[PDB]
């Protein structure tokens, strides 16, 4: 009886969470699915960058490791968009994420790999990955239609609807469908939000606030062939359109403000158009199993004008008024074949490959001129070019090995050559071992791999400061590109001892990541401009450059008890122990110390099903020092306490093809608001770790239609 493909084996790792589309709907996210994926254990919902910077465009974070190394999927196939959002000084983006792009009710599953088991995807995995599954064709026809509203309490905060629906099934006998729609509003938070709890602001700055969060408008549609063409063969052509348009209520990097700011104030600011066009080859032949594919996304960014440096630094230039666009196009190839071998010891061999190429076209991110600073050699002032690229190969082999009853042992190699950066190896093994019928011991190491991003490898990609930006110094200096940077590489274990039998579950994992390389803001100058204007002339030239080491480290619990026949009681719980970057001694990403999620799902009837959750958090603490490599004073050093978040909901089944749901997420209204980002600038004091918006009590209804 066959052994499952490595891919396949490691679904089973201490490290990964399965989130199915009844959770989905017992659960229901207002919009964005990282409202749901935050709920596994070793996940957070997190800003970008530990400045605080754009705090309230949190998205997943794997254990500690920051958003920009969570790698997404959409049925395997990578999602690349928020690259083409300019990575800022601080690794700030002024991006939303990438888990949005897909709606909740046409989702199957959700796959969440963390830690050794995420390696093996490659470029992007080293905190690890979410694999979004779209529900697909069967035999006969089926489909859907589902709504979803939501209700504040709290009229300052923004009203979220959800429409979509799904129809698939074959159309003739060799040929079938699946196509989905949808359209959602996120709406904003109000301008004054947090007027009452931000950051103490003097002198130019008074009157100025700290954003709630940003809206979207959401329009996707996805049209899916699937074409039986041998009995051996099918062939999938898709094609998917999103767009997003943000509602804007004031968000600016350092949280100042203008008049262009004001007027826009609820308009659309920022648009991302995503185009997806992918062809698939799926093979069942008498040897195993093929698979092949080729992905072609291009992201549009549309947004107003916003400066690098200066008055108009991270907000919107009322001397260059309208917007620009940046392009991104992303191609990705693959092919495997999968091998039941069946001498020696049972296993199956993986064997494949993968090309992909990132284009970046930005207009924006360029531009800096050197008349301040002074003159760069090898960089010209002006008219640099918007364009950047850069290909990976890569060659991966993998096996699944039964060395018997019980236990498997799954090795894996990766090979990368990145044309920039050079090639990159990334071992892995994971396996599981059984200590009774009732009792399961994993552990997994492997060294995942992330390329430079476009904006930190570019020589032409420069941003200035005139003294409150650079590390070591208090004089003006540059931040220039590298293209001689280091991959970045992680090399991650776990340990996992599981108890499972009759429903009830007891878990317990340790994990660490001896994370090398991170790509970071250079902390010495490499060189000195020289000529430009006043005190500012000759400025230090520092570099994007590769940190040595950091680490995170801690634990993750699972306690899942039966109660009785209809009543389940689930909790999982993470400690986090590190986060470290050993370099400067500083937080490598800000998230609770802890986190305990807890549910009691009750089946009250066969058509009737009810939920309580509960999540507590742990404190937070911001960054201890500033861009200085100073210590931080003041409200800088300010820490979340702890605090929970309860909620209560249910699912009401009228028939086979009405289905409804209603409840309230924060029953007891627990509200937090952004004060500002971690430090403060001339004028505004900062804010700590209280960089986000926590939206109180909100009611919701949904119905979903089916058949």
């Amino acid at each position: 009886t066959v052994v499952a493909t490595a891919q396949e084996e490691t679904k089973q790792a201490p490290g990964v969470s399965i989130i199915t589309a009844e959770d989905i709907a017992k659960r229901p996210p207002s919009n964005d699915l990282s409202q749901i994926i935050r709920t596994m254990p070793g996940v957070n919902l997190t800003g970008n960058s530990s400045s605080g910077q754009r705090g309230n465009n949190r998205q997943i974070d794997i254990r500690g490791m920051g958003p920009e190394n969570t790698l997404i999927l959409v049925d395997g196939k990578p999602v690349s968009s928020r690259n083409s959002v300019r990575y800022g000084w601080r690794g700030e983006r002024d991006s939303r994420g990438d888990t949005n792009w897909v709606p909740a009710d046409q989702v199957e599953r959700i796959e969440v790999i963390r830690g050794p088991a995420a390696a093996r995807y490659g470029n992007g995995a080293a905190g690890g990955v979410v694999n979004i599954i779209t529900k697909q064709a069967g035999a006969e026809t089926h489909g859907n239609l589902s709504v979803y509203s939501n209700f504040p309490q709290h009229k300052a905060e923004g009203a979220s609807e959800r429409m979509s629906f799904g129809l698939n099934g074959p159309l003739t006998e060799n040929l079938s469908y699946r196509v989905y729609g949808n359209i959602a509003k996120t709406d904003s938070d109000d301008w004054d939000i947090n007027a009452g709890h931000e950051s103490n602001r003097t002198g130019k700055q008074a009157g100025t606030l700290p954003a709630g969060r940003e809206g979207v408008r959401n329009k996707d549609i996805d049209g899916l062939l699937s074409w039986r063409l041998t009995p051996e063969q099918t062939l999938e052509f898709e094609a998917g359109f999103s767009r997003q348009g943000n509602i804007y209520t004031g968000d600016t990097q350092n949280t100042n403000s203008n008049n262009y700011v004001k007027q826009m104030l609820g308009h659309e600011t920022n648009r991302m158009y995503r185009e997806t066009y992918s062809v698939t080859h799926r093979g069942e032949w008498d040897f195993g199993s093929s698979l092949a594919y080729l992905q072609y996304e291009k992201t549009r960014n549309s947004r107003i004008n916003e400066g690098l440096a200066g008055g108009t630094e991270g907000i919107f230039d009322p001397n260059n008024a309208g917007f620009y666009t940046a392009t991104l196009r992303d191609l990705t190839a693959h092919g495997e074949v999968n091998l039941p071998l069946h001498l020696g010891y049972e296993q199956t061999l993986t064997l494949g490959s993968e090309w992909t190429e990132q284009k970046l076209d930005d207009p924006s991110s360029n531009t800096q001129n050197t008349e301040e600073g002074g003159s760069i050699p090898g960089l010209a002032g002006k008219n640099r070019s918007s364009s950047s690229s850069a290909r990976i190969f890569s060659l991966f082999a993998e096996d699944n090995i039964e060395l018997m009853p019980g236990t498997m042992l799954t090795p894996g190699l990766r090979w990368d050559h990145h044309d920039i950066v050079g090639d990159n190896w990334s071992p892995s093994l994971n396996l599981s071992h059984a200590l009774t019928e009732r009792v399961t011991l994993k552990a997994g190491i492997a060294r995942a791999y992330k390329a430079p991003n476009l904006y930190q490898l570019n020589p032409d990609y420069l941003l200035y400061s005139r003294g409150q930006g650079c590390y070591g110094q208090s004089t003006s200096c540059y931040l220039r590109g590298n293209d001689g940077l280091k991959a970045e590489t992680s090399v991650n274990k776990e340990l996992g001892i599981e108890y499972s039998h009759d429903g009830l579950v007891a878990g317990l994992t340790y994990f660490r990541n001896d994370y090398k390389n991170k790509i970071e803001s250079g902390l010495s100058p490499v060189d000195h401009a020289s000529g430009g204007k006043g005190d500012y002339a000759n400025a230090a030239i520092y570099q994007w450059e590769n940190v040595p080491k950091a680490v995170v480290e801690g634990l993750e619990g699972t306690l899942t008890l039966p109660l009785a026949d209809g009543l389940k009681w689930s909790n999982n719980l993470t400690y986090m122990l590190q986060s470290k970057n050993k370099e400067t001694g500083d937080v490598l990403s800000v998230t609770p110390r802890y986190t305990l999620n807890s549910m009691l799902d009750w089946q009250a009837t066969d058509d009737l099903s009810l939920q309580a959750t509960v999540t507590w958090y742990g404190k937070q603490k911001p960054k201890k020092y500033d861009y200085h490599g100073d210590r931080v004073t003041g409200s800088a050093n300010d820490q979340l306490s702890p605090y929970a978040i309860a909620g209560l909901g249910g699912t009401y089944r009228l028939s086979k093809n009405l289905s409804l749901g209603a409840g309230v997420d924060n029953l007891f209204d627990k509200r937090l608001f952004r004060a500002g980002n971690a430090q403060g600038v001339v004028g505004i004091d900062g804010a700590g770790a209280a960089t986000y918006n926590e939206p109180g009590r909100t009611f919701y209804t949904s119905l979903t239609a089916s058949f």
